[PDB]
């Protein structure tokens, strides 16, 4: 409900450096249920995915479905996780059609991240800094 708990923490959750571009950066929130999932991978040179970590904030739909996709992302190779779709991650958790929300978060999240480290494979700079 509205009041979060305290407690059952995660694992393996810290953010990677996002000064970097090597490691590519997806942040997908929840506008409604208002949670902050922070996904970040970071790429090797062959562009296959050697360290993954995923940061939720809210509801634990949010902290579970991540917690599981990070997991997915891992050993597999950017263009691998581009075919990571949301329908299998809310089976696997079994989620309600109420915490539906959460399943498409991981995905949006899954694709910002190769996504944004692609745009810096592409664009060394650009008018843009963020
Ligand atoms: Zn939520």
């Amino acid at each position: 409900g509205s009041s979060g708990s305290s407690g059952e923490n995660p694992r393996n959750v810290g953010s990677l450096d996002k000064t970097s571009k090597n490691v590519g950066t997806g942040l997908v929130g929840a506008p409604a249920c208002g949670d902050v999932m922070k996904l970040q991978i970071q790429v090797d040179e062959k562009g296959k995915i050697v360290d993954a970590r995923f940061k939720t904030f809210g509801c634990g739909s949010a902290i579970a479905s991540s917690s599981l996709a990070t997991e997915w992302v891992k050993g597999k190779t950017v263009e691998e996780a581009l075919t990571i779709k949301n329908t299998d991650i809310a089976k696997e958790l079994c989620l309600p059609p109420v915490k539906l929300h959460c399943s498409m978060l991981a995905e949006d999240a899954i694709k910002a991240a190769l996504a944004d480290y692609k745009l810096k494979q592409e664009s060394k700079s650009g008018p843009s800094s963020g």
